DNA sequence: CTGTATCGTCTTG
DNA sequence: CAAGACGATACAG
């Protein structure tokens, strides 16, 4: 039910995305394989040049706790406060710190 | 088993 | 009618 991108697809999209920027429907279709929703995420969350992949520092860890005890669970407007991270990334963080914290 | 990338679905533009 | 947003879920390791 899963159809994670492959290092190859990531390198297409980009390519696609140097060609067509942002027409998810035009880059989609150059795909066999995947849709605009598909495309437009990948990029947006993975592969766009801003996104971070480093791993989380600690004084980011305080912030996503300090950011949560202000704004509750509105991780878009929390990523706001992180400069290569997304809604996906502070969400998909916090529930590994909540469970290690003991949810 | 856990950590996390994708997807169902609703909401906003 | 596309893009944003968030919970749930698949699935690699």
């Amino acid at each position: 039910k899963k159809q994670k991108f492959t290092p190859e697809e990531d390198e297409m999209l980009k390519r696609a995305v140097a060609q067509h920027g942002s027409d998810w429907k035009m880059i989609a279709a150059t795909f066999p394989n995947r849709n605009a929703r598909q495309c437009r995420d990948r990029w947006k969350n993975y592969l766009a040049p801003s996104i971070s992949h480093t791993p989380w520092t600690a004084e980011e860890d305080a912030l996503l706790v300090q950011k949560i005890q202000e704004y509750g669970r509105q991780w878009a407007i929390i990523a706001k406060f992180f400069p290569g991270r997304t809604d996906i990334h502070i969400k998909n963080r916090w529930v590994t710190i909540s469970n290690k914290l003991g949810i």
